[PDB]
């Protein structure tokens, strides 16, 4: 049951109102990224609400195509309360932690699709297509020769299974289609229609929308603001009147979490005017670009190579894109190049688009496989980490290993499998792995190529015969007067 | 072998060196639709006289995701040079009929996938997927039970393989990675970011652009101008610029064929401020609408829904959406609401979203099918047919009785065939099959059959007639007309009268 | 002395660091309206926080084209600290009413030139005109034969001066230049080119901007954000940077008073989807509107005639402009049809642009002199009152009968006196004219008075009483309350009986 | 007699239609610059037409604020055709010279106000004040006590007149307003609201509106296409539709003369990515430029000043305006960063704004006065010349020595001048004076005379000859090549050795 759209006006409704149309067992799919971008959060807010105060609906399942949240106690956490979720489907899972302590505690159903197969698998499922084939999470822990992306022990209804064409290796990952959609857009006139001017991003909205709308379910849009029909630009209009059913107005709307006024650079409208070891990581990272390449730098301790570059004035000399759509930019970035839907991104990942990638490591076994989904009794999940590790040309892993000088000190086989040391050799992949104090790369035979000076040499790995001493230049406090490689 | 980026700047060459670019028995890909719709003309033309010149390159293998020209010798048309192509898949293949012409004659090898599915296995192909699992074409003649989408006898290798997911039957397509795009926008920055803020449309451009890039192929790209970099608005911008390899600037660019300066209206940037037997059967069409509902423009005799909507004041209470994706607008629309990509688009039409879906028919037979992609000895191809006749709640299809230069006149509240079509289209069975009704009935639709004489619906035991036309004899015009009988409904009426009256019929929407 | 540019940007400084340029006995020049339009809010507040703590700078002359403030402690009301200021030149002097008061004790030297007049004499000031001519003004209190725009005792040199030209009376304004300004844009580039794109309106702001240049003095602007040079549209940009001469940068900027977010409505970029006595003046008042007539949003009584006409469907068919240079819009106004520059504005207005105007009235007498610039024991001085009285082709004032604590009930399609006013507004003589019944006369006018009991139209004569109130007595209401006897026209009447009935009048608009 | 609005909608005319409403001795104000700037071409065409066909209608008077056409048979020279103009005042009169030609015959009356004064009191004609002061023009031909601005024998009634305001000398140039204007604009809207999105700039289209609208003209635009009322953004809104009376629309309508299509680049909207005496001068010209500096290139040999500092590389230290309102950019121009409208340009010119001013000379003579207005017997009239030439902080003007086919070359570092002009430009006394010696020397400006072989100085006893070209002889190649003796400098010096090689110089700007 959806309410009725009176003379073609969409429903204008208030959260609490809205989501009042959810029923028990319903699949709900929320819109969003990190720190709020394009989080409807007056809707998940009158969701956790009426569950606290009626303890209704009952039983429903999540989607979460990214992770929404702030790694605490935001996003969709609120939605955490025991009886309102009993299934979960999330590309990733630390950022709503309260969450992935449900699964952790075998409460919930939980499956991880990579997050670039996972959006993926909407857009089918609004074509009513029954699933999609990749070989995108071969060899990792999603592989249902493995744990078939189920999360806990709880789980076991399989959705990846392994299937052959051209006499080949893929995955086959079923299509879910949800019942309710909580999206979410700038501004939308009195039918719908929707521009996304303010947001930090698009995402995958009208994938979720699609998806919704041909599954007869109801998408529900948060706006800051509604305007008369037919006077926003058409080639603005990122989401089509009909496919939205109800609208929720909330005007003190914010671009992330914090609540600061609109910021007009991050709109995108306007062009704006310490040698620790995340920066010697950074530095050495950077080592690994070169001139005209495609790049993209991960959430964590490489996230500081666009500024390396920016210092060593060589920054415009290459390209980084964001696994969520912005492409460029400095530092939710400013002076960004172009921004297109995650979905879209995610496609030109999977068929190698990226020269080089930089993803940081929980944990590295003896094979040069990679663990970052768990770690710790922990569900992080992937995020992009395995659309981005599968089919990249360069891969550098970064982080700690557990002149320098090493204050107070703290790399093991896995328990699972997040990157597949075999899978990226057969692939012909270049693999390294920078820390601190040594830099790795993969061999059919993981071979020490360089390590930290000022520093002294649970498995053992080969060594080269040029093991050789980091960069000097590398540990000095200057200019490191770094000169980027040719393409 | 692309040419080197000098400084971060993406090459710009003449539209004939950029084709020098192409070796043999490379995969074309080429951005477009019809009467000039984001075509880039001068690398169509480039390659056309370089092969007219040299007799190079060779055995290129073409993929048209829909159809380009202008139904004679634009478009791909001047590709049908004999042993330019040897092959070529395409989503319409009637709009650049001398690639058509090669088809029907054996010359090449020609594949018709559904326009929507098409587009859809390039960004497969983007993605390195090996192909898509649809329902999209079972029981025509794209299912590999029937023709498996050939359209011709040296036509063999199969592309497209049925098989089964939740007991249910899905066809399988394979997808196919192009080595060399012509796409098209209309501005660039010296990186190769490129908007599209004059084109009539988006198309597919971004999909081809990521389908070549992530094959190793070569993109290349016709713009009207380029500017300074980094100074167009990054959420106008459509295509990333490494994407692009080669760029072509056509300071002559125009939005369609004809040569017509750029017009603001069709750019999207301004709002703007006969009865016969076409105008009859689009009348008859309308009755079709509800409030609220969403349908589909209709490419030929359909189209004129939208005109007599604006004539009965009930334009503003129903959206039509075009399969190549704008959404809304007047008679290129202007004031449309939205423009997607095409490929977004035929994601909406193949979940069931269209309410109301109006297309033509060449020819009907017993069963209810309707053939459009091959009629008259000629190949046609589907264009988005199959995409919107398979899973529309409701699908509507117009066209006359006969064919062959029928001619009436409406007068006195009546209507008189002056002149009879010389073919039956209401035929006993179809050689080929573009739309099932045995499918359409199995996937629980609603079948009208509206021509200017007559009025059906399919049923389990056949076509029922519900309406005849005024002035028209049961006998010697309709089943005199058919070579088959259809079920003559008890509840058999008159066309509305007000249909067949030069005024407005004082039409009344139904409500949502 | 001003601040270097260093590497071609103009120096962004501190609020507090900016008014340290400004030296004793500076001409302060300060841009802004009503209620925070435009108003450098950081640097009036850094001035008086100056002086406040340290007693400089000191004697300092004002010029405010219009009237900053919410007629209390905002505007430049923090300004009229003792010592600070000793002149002032002001358009109006009430939204002030600190600055006022000094006006009123005698302690500062206080002119009143017409809004209209002040800020093309700061246009022409830019210029080095040292004056303009205009019949402007002439017959008031500003005329030099009766005030010369002087508002108190102290108040001495003659700026302004009676000529002629072609053998017609003119007053010769004295274009006087400041040294520093207080503007303020929306945002401006490294090197000081301003858009004003979320901005109430303009103001006079680049004829302020200019007028302090060419005088070698400091121009000092207020915006929300700085970007990079040369990024902003050519068309977009309302001052060019070599006029700024110091930038302050405040990112919690309020379109007005209040601190609300940034209203895009406002802004001007999307489009927006009780029966007392204000509103039986507002609806006599619409009366005086025709199709396609072109007037005023008046200030006071009036204002509500755009929401009345809207309840009565005509507000499309007329457009009414604001004196600050917006043009339509609906209840600062959204759906704005334009806005231009404050002094173009009044240009239009001073050559009778105005088909009709709407203003009030705090005493009008025998010769139906009005005045508003002075009223009990209280400066408040014209706003643009002058400037739209002075020519415009109606002339029509709106007000009630009398004043202080009058209540009227509207019952049974009646006005009742329920409690008669204290304060007999029509008096024998106007202490001060704000406009000339002479004057009006003698240019072909045709002028109005509208009570909620009373109408009466100018004749030579003196007023005549027109229309007069269902539920009112001739002698004990009107007569007995007014100072001096209007004539009574022979065609006296009831003033329309649907102004009193709560329902909607039916109202039409008269043809063009 | 205007034609009626129909539902508020502004009328539209073809060309023919609307200038069919222009009476005999109407006054017609043109709208335009040079090459098609602003022109709106249907109408002058349409009014050329209707005269040749009906010699009707009679006696027009025309005010061209600036010169209209391409120096020959465009612009308003197909207006002189004989009987049809019998009076003209425009601010510049070469560039529609079959319009001088009928002046220089003495066939019509004819004037000549400053181009920026002219503009100034048709914006006082828009607000009733009868005409402006100004010293622009004091001592040069449109003094009253020289040729008070008549171009001609039959041209008698004193329209500038000399008075007295704080012990000083102004001009009084009388405001005349127009009673039938040819505007333009790129859109407007059903009610005539009017943006400027694709036209080259603004000029004084408002104030021309606004000056024919107040004196109950008639304002007819040609614009190139018509939209939806209410749908422009009212921040681009230049013109608000009550002003226009009628429109033409012309699709055709081109940004300058030619036909080209429509150029964004010029519109604003993106961001653009030989040794000769000409260069000579620009080079020299140069040298008197400072970082941080706002200065304005005329037409002539100083034109290439701007290609000079970009091949210098200091074009981005300082900013040169145009007189009609664009700030900034490169060769229409591109990459502006502002555009003012014209009228607010002049004001900031005449109010001592330029740091720098580069002109051409027709003649000097020994007083340092400037000729070129008038020369070899035409009429070419000021344009801006005396509005910036008269308060500008620096004065440089530019030229050849002698003129009439001088052939120079440059080689080895040194001037070879190769055949001498026929005819001496430094002459003994000015026939007509355009700029005063005198006047800029009261003023306390600095002024400079820079050709290809000599540069001189103005001080209080004449000419100061201080630099000499290398390859030249003083007695031979100047002296006797003036009408006039020069004080020789003790500190002459040969001209920079670089401006004289085909080299860039490594000229570094001095900031001062």
């Amino acid at each position: 049951v959806k309410p009725p759209r009176i003379n073609g006006r969409v429903p204008v409704l208030s959260a609490q109102e809205a989501v009042n149309y959810i029923p028990d067992e319903a699949t709900l799919c929320v819109l969003g990224a990190g720190g709020g971008i394009l989080e409807a959060t007056t809707l998940i807010t009158a969701l956790a609400d009426k569950y606290k105060q009626t303890q209704t609906p009952r039983n429903l399942s999540i989607i979460s195509p990214t992770g929404l949240g702030d790694r605490a106690d935001r996003g969709i956490s609120p939605l955490a309360q025991e009886g309102l979720v009993k299934w979960a489907l999330c590309g990733h899972w630390g950022q709503s932690p309260r969450i992935s302590d449900l699964a952790e505690q075998n409460k919930i159903i939980a499956y991880n699709y990579p997050q670039g197969v996972l959006t993926q698998t909407l857009r089918a499922a609004a074509a009513h297509q029954p699933g999609i084939i990749s070989d995108i999470g071969i060899g990792t822990f999603v592989d249902p020769r493995q744990q078939g992306g189920k999360l806990n022990e709880v789980t076991k209804e399989d959705l990846i299974k392994l299937v052959e064409f051209d006499n080949k290796e893929y995955l086959y990952y079923k299509a879910i289609a949800p019942d309710i959609a909580f999206i979410r857009a700038t501004t939308c006139d009195s039918e719908g229609y929707a521009t996304f001017e303010d947001e930090v991003m698009y995402l995958d909205a009208l994938v979720i929308a699609q998806a919704v709308h041909n599954n007869g379910g109801i998408v529900m849009m948060q706006v800051q603001k509604m305007v008369k029909k037919a006077t926003l630009h058409p080639k603005s209009v990122r989401i089509p009147g009909y496919l939205v059913d109800i609208v929720v107005v909330d005007p003190d709307q914010s671009q992330l979490y914090g609540g600061a006024p609109v910021n007009r650079f991050i709109s995108g409208d306007f062009t704006l005017d310490p040698l620790n070891q995340r920066k010697l990581v950074a530095r050495r990272a950077l080592f690994e670009m070169r001139k005209g390449a495609v790049g993209n730098v991960g959430v964590g301790i490489a996230d500081g190579i666009g500024l390396v570059a920016r210092e060593e004035g060589c920054a415009d000399d290459f390209i980084l894109t964001v696994e969520t759509g912005p492409i460029g930019g400095i530092t939710a970035n400013v002076n960004t190049r172009a921004i297109l839907d995650m979905t879209s991104q995610f496609d030109f990942y999977h068929g190698g688009g990226l020269d080089v990638c930089y993803l940081s490591f929980a944990e590295v076994d003896q094979h040069g496989n990679v663990g970052v989904h768990k770690f710790n009794g922990k569900i992080m999940g992937t995020g992009g980490f395995i659309d981005i590790s599968a089919t990249s040309k360069k891969i550098i892993f970064c982080g700690t290993l557990t002149k320098l000088n090493i204050v107070q000190e703290g790399f093991i086989e896995l328990p699972e499998i997040t990157f597949s040391g075999k899978i990226a050799l057969e692939r012909g992949l270049d693999v390294r792995y920078i820390t601190e104090r040594a830099v790795f790369t993969l061999k059919e035979d993981l071979h020490l190529i360089e390590i930290a000076p000022g520093v002294d040499l649970d498995f053992t790995p080969v060594i080269s015969p040029e093991l050789k001493l980091m960069d000097e230049r590398l540990f000095i406090d200057a200019a490191m007067g770094f000169v980027l490689p040719e393409a």
